[PDB]
């Protein structure tokens, strides 16, 4: 907890923590938590109970 600089590669599947904001979603990358653009990821249908997103493009601040 406590937003930190996270990055992602196209194809990564991240655990979604908070998608209340339409533009920036909080996710767990490795053992770190941060924000990624909502437009760069897609909510997946499965991994039930746990929320998962697929990274569509690379991202780094």
């Amino acid at each position: 907890m406590g937003p930190r600089e996270v990055t992602m590669k196209k194809g990564d599947i991240l655990t979604l923590l908070n998608s209340t904001n339409k533009d920036w979603w909080k996710v767990e990358v490795n053992d770190r938590q941060g924000f990624v653009p909502a437009a760069y990821v897609k909510k997946l249908d499965s991994g039930t109970g746990k929320e998962l997103v697929l990274a569509l493009y690379d991202y780094q601040e």
